[PDB]
């Protein structure tokens, strides 16, 4: 099988890790986190929004015994000592948040893995990856690969429809997103300045900043400064819309023809639903966008259009299956 | 003093009474709800998000005694059979559902008020008002109006200045909307037949229809038809945000012009803050919206702008005093 | 296998539907319930609390096909006039309130099927059961049974290992519960005038009467009228907690004894766990009643002690199981 | 005027200023805090479940300008260091959880404050103070003085008069209680380790333990060891109730002794009302408990009783005011 190592046990990792036990031929073979291995058996036993583990977790000696397999377990703050070498690590699914810069994720490079995925946006001179969107821009001389952001996974399929069948003259987003884990619980002085994210997460509306429509360009180069936007935290633990709206070079534009042509680019990782669903449907879903066509409008005014559409997605699991999708990819590159 | 009736004690209705106690020379007399006087004294007493009631409360023979003060209490389902010429009544605040057309809503006439307000959008030929922004229309002669609805109260005085400053093309809006109490509690059938409605209302981002866009022109006739959306409910109980993405005419339009344009029309039912805040700050004021600067972005390719502002409000407390300020307008017009 | 009808499409009968989904040898052939298929099924395929149904629901000519089964679906009001007989029915599952009565529910058998099944508690002469503690008093002559309340089946296998093991003196009953549908969403008058069920669910703790404790003795009649207790609604859509404290006759109780008691009695029914876990891990679940370990406690002042124990349950899908499976053995009694 | 110096702009911290406002005769008129006074200011200006602040705040050239006086702003993290003795500072409030023993906030003294009230309890040769309970022990000696914990001031006006009045033997204690900051907002590793505390606050029911009960005997000497207990943190964000179940020498025992024993003692700290209240209804009140006189049960089989009662508190507001009690009582004993 294609042999995985997770840095970093946080909703990413542990969800991928879940997630992998779903995708034939690809093991997690290798943990790495400084938490102790009984806490994060239990995060990973116990989930709140994504449910009980489908199996048995324990904690054995040197790491967990999970499913029947074996899970080596590192409390390694540098990545460059870690055993990849040894273990033949063909992939790292980068999830700390501490090595979003591609020089530094060469760590993993070095310690012996071969490719290493960053599961966030990534600086550097790397490519960024939305799977099913671009993935055909690998050519495997890759070592090191973003996998963008979770936001950008729910936009990009969407707006390379909208560039692609219409043109692209411009545009502006709202998600709105549920809370993280970097809002606080209640009212109080927040690490990064962020006088949003300094309230109480699950009791408000929260405007924040997002970099994902400013961005967008280095999975879309031809739409690339085309698009801008922010985020509304609501009280919900995960699950998120993603509003889009835009102009249009095509002239008369029906909901009808966006909804088809959005229908025309269903796959696994962008879906198409019409059924009037609401955000916690989407939880644990593994789709990267899920494309609603109840909420497609058109604002038509003489010869000018504004055009109005919104993709589902959880900003957990969507995130997880489309780094894993391309988790895999990078190594079937391995030839 | 102004003699004021109150049709319906539900929420609209209570705010309404709790408000007046804080306007002088408005005075509630009596209150018509089908509900016994001691669940709806009850209600008046304790508020979940608005607070406790500033005062004192008693049910007494015919009615409640407040502060001080006699307000009469009737269980009428007939407008037209309540004693409103008995009692000199100026004007009827009508809050309960089932009068929102002119002449549904004459019934109240009939029965013997001078006018009456409805609070919630209306069919029939009377006018809408949004107070400080077309209340200069009513010409006394007016003895039936729409106070419009919490949305459209929170949209016009923004749309206004947009229109008025720079040339309002097109626009598309999203309320990110407290859950009121026509969506269910738990996942059950809905009586009006809304699949999102019938959705948990506090652990769900609910996509839903809005009014207030497709209508804006009952209120300012000289934009109808360019401003359309919906809303997006999300959990908490009270507390909402309106986003305007727009085409304006004005070509060169930075943010600063924005704001500024948006200051210069402040009043006492358009606020204007620069304060990075969130929904629950909003709660209970009395601003019938709150222009938010922090929120304004322009977006320019080339030579087309696309521009997005939004202003927050308590779908309750703000439409509230928006409806107590065209009350007293009313039985101004004595003169 | 055994033809199953469900009276009222609820959340019980949703979750029962689902729930018999995973059990062999049993199959729902119809469904009875007022409202429109169109929203049946939207509500049995997307839950807030208990995930995306399994399978594909589609709405078919006469009702339903759910997994490949065609499932018939009425909405009759009266209940004597569904076609039990013709569609050869065993068990009826009784969810719609109204015929919470042994002789009420003979309306189902005067329609041809087999057996009835309350589920909730019931008057006249008849039978309450909680699978796992009781059910053997069922010999096979009844054609009306009552599966008690969702807080009886997490209450009764624990009193009867306190019962059993130590004697029960007395004690109280505290249930920490999940809000349900009867609570209003925003604060407004209530169905039954009651002062807090008209408060908002999602935004209150509020206490509110149980029956489960004062009503314990229909499942274990030895310990008829000593217990007592009500209940603590939180902001949790499902998901319960019962907390105990009991008076014992056996004197130098342990917290081991306790705990060592409850494990040995563990089953289907009766589940025991050690994990510090909390409300959101027991949603789905199957067990009627989970004993939590973690929160035994024993105060002993002299020779006299105050015992604490404390079971979780999902308030929904805990009761599904529980009822299913006394279904099953109603069906069992073919002789 | 006594001069307030408050260590710690926490939920704690902010609270104590806010209240100090509406209290004649004290004056804050020092903070040290290590957050930028911009962020902290922001913070006592907006407040999620306590309101905005009423009147106005402005950062000045070393400090804060609050309703028209000069707040110095310091952010030392040496309580020695600090001017307490330049400013005539003639007690401290300790808020920031770091001083919670005697020798710990002996630093505040010898920089030259006369007094400091520990926010929290605290270990030591010191007193642990429930204002209008036990602070007649106070003599004038003391130069730091603990104020006990949000719950044991919840608890002990209940317990007090259990015990002189019908003679406490032993009992137990469950706290519902309202999400604190401590608490994760996702799930994830914890500072300290509770696995408990590692979960979505605002998405769970969450046993926890606290002292508060066990600890009694600093408040009430004459029932140490007598309770033990427990809490139940649920999604709302401020407001508390605790559940107190106890046996009693003097048996029977009704319901309206327990309750007009309870009026009878009732006083600025402890109240009582007979009205169907919730959580919301006592956010903002400054009552260090409230007797809930609806849910007073007395478990009579044959001769034994159990009795049971709950008090609600704002695990904010209530704490705080009773402090604000304890340092004004501090500091006039300073004649
Ligand atoms: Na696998
Ligand atoms: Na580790
Ligand atoms: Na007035
Ligand atoms: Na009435
Ligand atoms: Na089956
Ligand atoms: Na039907
Ligand atoms: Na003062
Ligand atoms: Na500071």
């Amino acid at each position: 099988a294609v042999k995985v190592a997770i840095n970093g046990f946080g909703r990413i990792g542990r969800l991928a890790f879940r997630r992998i036990q779903e995708v034939e031929g690809l093991e997690v073979v290798a943990v790495n986190d400084l938490t102790d291995d009984d806490m994060l058996a239990h995060l990973l036993k116990y989930d709140t929004m994504q449910g009980r583990f489908t199996g048995e977790v324990e904690v054995v000696d040197g790491g967990f015994r999970v499913n029947g397999k074996e899970v080596k377990s590192f409390s390694e703050p540098d990545a460059s000592k870690l055993p990849w070498k040894d273990l033949n690590i063909d992939v790292v699914l980068e999830c700390t948040g501490f090595y979003t810069d591609k020089d530094k994720a060469q760590a993993h490079i070095e310690a012996g893995a071969k490719k290493v995925l960053i599961s966030a946006p990534a600086t550097g001179d790397l490519k960024t990856i939305v799977f099913n969107t671009n993935h055909q821009e690998l050519d495997g001389s890759e070592t090191v690969v973003s996998g963008a952001s979770c936001t950008t996974n729910s936009l990009a399929p969407v707006a390379k429809v909208l560039n692609d069948d219409f043109g692209l003259v411009e545009g502006l987003m709202t998600t709105i997103h549920a809370y993280t884990g970097d809002q606080n619980t209640q009212d109080a002085p927040h690490r990064k300045g962020d006088k949003r994210r300094a309230r109480a997460a699950a009791e408000n509306i929260i405007p924040n900043s997002t970099g994902a429509a400013k961005a967008i360009g280095k999975v879309i180069p031809e739409i690339d400064g085309k698009l801008d936007g922010g985020a509304q935290r609501v009280p919900v633990a995960t699950g998120s819309l993603t509003e889009l709206t835009v102009v249009l070079e095509k002239q008369d534009v029906t909901v009808e023809q966006v909804n088809e042509a959005m229908k025309n680019a269903s796959n696994e990782s962008f879906g198409y639903t019409e059924d009037e669903i609401v955000s916690s449907d989407v939880v644990g879903m593994t789709y990267g966008s899920l494309f609603d066509a109840t909420q497609t409008r058109v604002m038509s005014v003489g010869d000018r259009q504004l055009v109005k559409v919104a993709a589902w997605y959880d900003n957990e699991m969507s995130y997880t299956a489309q780094l894993v999708r391309t988790l895999a990819y990078l190594a079937e590159l391995s030839k």
